[PDB]
């Protein structure tokens, strides 16, 4: 519900003097947004759901190729009509057999033949559509207020601390104004519009593994099929029957079912988790405008922390050009601002490392409290520092 | 997540026609695939009722 | 009137048991005990982590998980050596006959 | 840079030159992988002794 630790993270500084920012959210991604004199926040799309799909086609892999039939017709006696031609009970196909006296017929030459095999379906590689009013989005907003390695990922704690929220967006009401206590509030106006990938892609279902295939690769494929009825067409895949037999028996070999035909075209179509009635879009995106002139700082009237500060371990690389670390405050005093900055060389006057966790501060007055901090240090070597003078501690770092 | 890779008999089936089909019992393979070059000597074949 | 197998491709089942030997950043690689016997198939990877999830430093940590393997439907295949081959030839003579 | 240890003479080597080298190896276990360096075996022998 927040960005830290995710690999699909993007940092943003809307504009210059901007109280709002335009953004793009997608499936498993997150976004951290920074704005002068205001808390940092993380907008993140949690879930994509249809709270109403519909089937379109249904290719089968099959069984029933058991019953047989062979309506025989002697030479010059014309064609052969199998009674199993009145109802789709079976699939019939005519042929001719060289015969005569040898096998009960009076003259010698080609005789008619019209056999039939039965058809019902087994494993239906079902597929459906995705209309662009049942689409609801679930966006989660976090606030980079005080935290600890611990509480940073606990949704509960955070909500409790009024430093998080999870609301939904719908075509009905594409916006929302999430209130975050004394931090004011953030109001997104996400626009359900998405491509993202256009509905143009079909919803491929295969046994258990659902996928998203191209309308055509799907529709224009070679396999038996059925729309929304128990009636099947093109069952011709009941092939390899025409051993070009005798009037007695026309081998109706069930065509070997080779899931390779499907599997082979795996990578092409994107995979997607699908429950009986739902399709979580990861396929999908959302253009939002994070208006936040109502987002406001807190604990700005407090004094600076003036007591020792100890590191609780080597800062870590987020893989985003920023590092994380957790402090501990020897301080007995209450909620004070944490004096941490990034200095290019010991005892420089002006900072150089921008803090992601802007305006940090010891949340409680209960001495030895922990403080989580994410900051982007400058490239090359630099120093992280907390406190000043002879209280001040430091730890070096080298970005690349 | 260790998803069992979907089993798609298509991979096999698709390459059906290529290979010739043959009836095979646990231990036997009736060759139809097969041929035989013969020499039908018949200087000993003779008419009758002449 | 004596063939022999050669290969055996499978279509499979057993992809049920799991394993995930975790290794923290800078702690090196991860060795899953399920690597002693073909009981499972293992493959290493790395995960971005740190404090957020119990580790002390931040960055890429080792990972070596394993899944089990046994076979279901074996698309078996064999060979055909060119003494057990017998042919059955039938000879007819166009002597007197009737349609019958 | 990695911490290369060789018998007595310790050295400081590049992560890769090290990691990406060709020799048997083992992390923290008694189990060894890539022992293929047990090479030059395939005299392409007889069933008696390779």
């Amino acid at each position: 519900f927040n960005c830290l630790g995710m690999s699909n993270r993007d940092f943003l500084e809307g504009v210059s003097g901007a109280t709002w920012v335009d953004l793009v959210l997608e499936g498993d991604s997150c976004v951290t947004i920074m704005s002068k004199d205001k808390p940092t926040i993380d907008v993140k799309m949690m879930n994509m759901e249809a709270a109403n799909l519909a089937e379109v086609r249904s290719y089968c892999y099959l069984a029933t190729v058991s019953d047989l039939s062979t309506k025989a017709a002697c030479p010059t006696m014309g064609e052969a009509h199998n009674d199993k031609r009145a109802d789709p009970a079976f699939v019939c196909r005519q042929g001719v057999v060289d015969r005569g006296w040898g096998n009960g017929c009076g003259l010698f030459g080609k005789g008619s033949i019209d056999t039939c095999a039965k058809f019902a379906c087994s494993t239906k590689a079902i597929g459906r559509t995705i209309l662009k009013e049942n689409i609801k989005y679930e966006v989660a907003i976090f606030v980079h207020g005080p935290t600890t390695v611990e509480s940073h990922g606990n949704y509960s704690t955070q909500v409790g601390a009024t430093q998080a929220g999870r609301f939904s967006i719908t075509p009905a009401a594409p916006s929302y104004t999430l209130k975050l206590g004394e931090y004011g509030e953030v109001t997104v106006d996400c626009e359900p519009r998405s491509g993202i990938d256009t509905n143009a892609y079909y919803v491929m279902t295969v046994g258990t593994k659902t996928f998203l295939v191209h309308r055509e690769w799907f529709m224009d494929l070679n396999l038996p099929w059925s729309s929304a009825g128990s009636t099947v067409w093109r069952n011709r895949e009941t092939l390899m029957e025409f051993e070009e037999p005798h009037a007695t028996k026309q081998s109706v070999i069930a065509l070997g079912s080779q899931e390779g035909a499907l599997h082979q075209a795996l990578a092409g179509a994107i995979p997607v988790e699908f429950s009986s009635n739902t399709v979580k879009l990861t396929s999908g995106h959302l253009k939002c405008r994070v208006k936040m002139e109502k987002l406001q700082l807190k604990g700005t009237t407090y004094g600076v922390c003036s007591k020792a500060f100890k590191f609780l371990g080597t800062p870590a690389d987020t893989g985003h050009g920023t590092v994380v670390l957790e402090l501990q405050y020897t301080g007995t005093d209450g909620p004070c601002k944490v004096p941490i900055s990034s200095v290019a060389s010991l005892n420089d006057l002006t900072p150089v490392g921008r803090l992601v966790t802007v305006n940090p501060f010891v949340s409680v007055a209960t001495a030895n409290a922990k403080v989580l901090i994410e900051l982007e240090p400058p490239f090359g070597d630099s120093y992280i520092v907390v406190g000043r003078g002879e209280q001040q501690i430091n730890h070096h770092w080298h970005k690349s």
